[PDB]
């Protein structure tokens, strides 16, 4: 049993049982619970120096460093899962990429079209889940599947 990608662990602070997702970085104390022809996922982007493409609608120059990067996007997970802030406020807000004007929503997709790490991530997503801190050359994602 146990979905595509879920892994049981064992946490370092409670000794209690929890799943991670080693294709999403989804990580829950829950237990998760075929692969469709298309998905249509949102995601909140965050660049940082090593970027492909170090710059946004942000700002022209990004210069935050790839450790920096994970250090906001693990803030914004724990945003949303706190439901302090809703993932959508997040994306218009805070997503290096254009999709933010569209709350971060890429619209729908099939196998063969993104980059593969979040391909993959997207495609391991159940409708309405969350991955953690996805890496890919563009920056580092959180991606929500919508469809
Ligand atoms: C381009 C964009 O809107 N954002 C990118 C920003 O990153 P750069 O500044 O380019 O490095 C980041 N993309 C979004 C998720 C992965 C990445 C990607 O693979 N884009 C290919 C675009 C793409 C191909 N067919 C699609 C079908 C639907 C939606 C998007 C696409």
């Amino acid at each position: 049993k146990l979905p595509p990608g879920w892994e049981k662990a064992m946490s370092r602070s409670s000794g209690r049982v929890y799943y991670f997702n080693h294709i999403t970085n989804a990580s829950q104390w829950e237990r998760p619970s075929g692969e469709p022809a298309r998905v249509r996922c949102s995601h909140l982007l965050v660049k940082h120096s090593q970027s492909r493409r170090p710059s946004s609608w942000r700002q022209e120059k990004i210069t935050r460093t790839k450790e920096e990067a994970l250090e906001l996007i693990n803030g914004y997970i724990q945003k949303i899962k706190s439901g302090e802030e809703d993932f959508e406020s997040l994306a218009s807000q805070f997503s290096d990429c254009s999709s933010a004007k569209a709350r971060g929503d890429l619209g729908a997709f099939s196998r063969g079209q993104m980059q593969k790490p979040f391909e993959d991530a997207s495609f391991a997503l159940r409708t309405g889940e969350m991955s953690g801190p996805v890496f890919t050359d563009s920056g580092i994602h959180i991606i929500l599947r919508t469809e």
